[PDB]
């Protein structure tokens, strides 16, 4: 029932890993494989290996998560060619995801240049919005400055590529980025990262509970799903069709999965949740989704894709 | 235990009302004014009376609250003669705050010169961040506009000045900020007000909960404490010492309150939490704060204001 069609491709299903979720090595890439994950996207990477934050950088709440991670990863050529390796053997239904998260311009435009002479068949995500890079602002809080990127990189990807975006609490916010992203042959969006720069704070000890950044990290989970739907929302009213969306944020069981899809996500991406719970939860939450749908008597994710009703 | 100085005034204790909440009435303010609350705030107001947006327009959460009230208010002028009447009895110790939001930069300079001009010898505070006015973005988020407002508001206006501010999740969007507000005389800064156009859904009945805008509306209560503590923090370490800060956003218990003080802030509004409860609050928050304090051997909110600690 949850069959889907997404970028011109299919998957059994909408349900994928959040980037920097479960997929920093090629043991967790072939873990979310082995799960019943639609599909699976790797970690952001960077032009070199990167260590990350000094830890502790992670911390589960009782209301989803706080982290300043750093973009620890291994490297572009080792996720480039892991990908490729696998591409070859096509041991699953639907592309993979390749997240890119360059520290500068150059290092994206030289990243995406490599995919685009590579082999690789399947979709990137140009990531614009990591709250967690010391002075590194989110790209995408820069409307400039992502235009001026974008078009360069369209001047030569030709390949399917989505962004991740940062969220947005202004409707005018919405409007600007939708006529930015509207201009280029783009994939799809994905909303939203993590709520940038929040704090959580130990009352017994009086201070913070991660080390970089004096505590500031980015919230996710039960905190950020109003902020996540409603940029789910607002671009899909805002961006031309050929543009899809990818929902992310607060995705913990099949009702919020449900709500996401009613507003007009087309990929539902799990970060916090998956971390707690490991890859067995998209067992779970395939199955929590197939029952709301039994009991409203949907047979596919078209019966309501989009339909969330106005007052 | 809770004696506080704020914008050179004593009060009781640093809790009071968040605009917009049990303020919109003289008779809403009279039951703060008998309630335990150390001071109160008006509800925004607007040169004309206004009646808001359609219901329904505010919705409890089991996370807090969403809302797109659409500054319903009895006009400036009720206000103004309220206050102006209030103080000549000496009935309550600390002055009482009044709260502006223009429906243009006009209006609220119109606002801010009556004020000026009127004997009122309380505290203002200039409202930048209303997310629910339709085809009024927060002018707080536009830092051009909003430092072109300030810099004409103090050719003028010589009384206390507050500006409430909505969200900030990126530390150069705290920096640009402060380097705005700190070449005023500002007394002091609200962080924050609502964050801004998130959105609930029913997911039985697939559609949104409140009639304006679509559904989307400002989130309040526990789903973004993380968010408010950030904000007061943020600007905590950048702000000069002459402009003191007022903590909002997710208060609802004496640990919620001591975590806002522990960031920096010296006055706490508690807007969500006191539409559920109702003024009896105060009370309630002002023991568990108390108890909090006892148990750790403070007197006095200087043995921990502003002293969060890093790792
Ligand atoms: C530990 C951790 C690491 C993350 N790293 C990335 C990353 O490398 N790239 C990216 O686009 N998003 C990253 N994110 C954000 C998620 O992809 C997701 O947007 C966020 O957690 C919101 O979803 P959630 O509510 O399900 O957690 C990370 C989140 C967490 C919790
Ligand atoms: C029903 C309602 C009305 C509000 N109206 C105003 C307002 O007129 N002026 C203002 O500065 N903030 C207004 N706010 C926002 C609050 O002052 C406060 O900043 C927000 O609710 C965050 O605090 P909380 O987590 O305790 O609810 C309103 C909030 C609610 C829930
Ligand atoms: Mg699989
Ligand atoms: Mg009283």
């Amino acid at each position: 029932m949850l069959n889907t069609t997404f970028a011109n491709a299919k998957f059994a299903n909408p349900f994928m890993n959040a980037s920097g979720v479960h997929c920093m090595t090629i043991e967790d890439l072939e873990e979310l494989k082995a799960s019943q994950a639609g599909a699976y996207i790797t970690k952001s990477s960077t032009l070199e290996k990167r260590e990350g934050n000094p830890l502790p950088r992670y911390v589960d709440l009782e209301l989803g998560s706080i982290n300043s991670m750093g973009l620890p990863n291994l490297g572009f050529d080792y996720y480039l060619d892991y990908v490729l390796k696998n591409q070859k053997e096509n041991a699953q239904e639907g592309p993979i995801f390749f997240s890119i998260a360059g520290m500068s311009a150059a290092e994206n435009i030289a990243m995406l240049k490599k995919i685009q002479e590579s082999d690789f068949s399947g979709i990137t995500e140009l990531n614009l919005s990591c709250p967690n890079v010391p002075g590194k602002p989110q790209l995408a809080y820069d409307f400039e400055a992502t235009e001026k990127l974008l078009k360069e990189v369209f001047t030569f990807f030709t390949k399917p590529l989505g962004v991740k975006l940062p969220p947005y609490f202004d409707l005018v916010h919405f409007d600007i980025m939708a006529e930015i992203l509207n201009q280029f042959p783009l994939t799809y969006v994905n909303s939203v990262n993590s709520i940038g720069n929040g704090l959580f704070i130990d009352p017994e000890a009086e201070s913070v509970v991660i080390k970089p950044k004096d505590g500031f990290g980015g919230i996710g989970g039960a905190y950020i799903k109003p902020t996540a739907l409603a940029n789910v929302r607002a671009f899909y009213t805002r961006l031309k069709p050929e543009i899809q969306i990818i929902g992310t944020g607060g995705i913990e069981t099949g009702q919020d999965a449900f709500e996401h899809l009613l507003c007009g996500a087309t990929m539902l991406q799990i970060g916090t949740a998956l971390h707690k719970e490991g890859p067995a939860i998209f067992d779970r939450i395939i199955k929590e989704l197939e029952e709301i749908m039994n009991q409203k008597g949907y047979q596919s994710i078209a019966d309501f894709h989009g339909k969330l009703k106005s007052l």
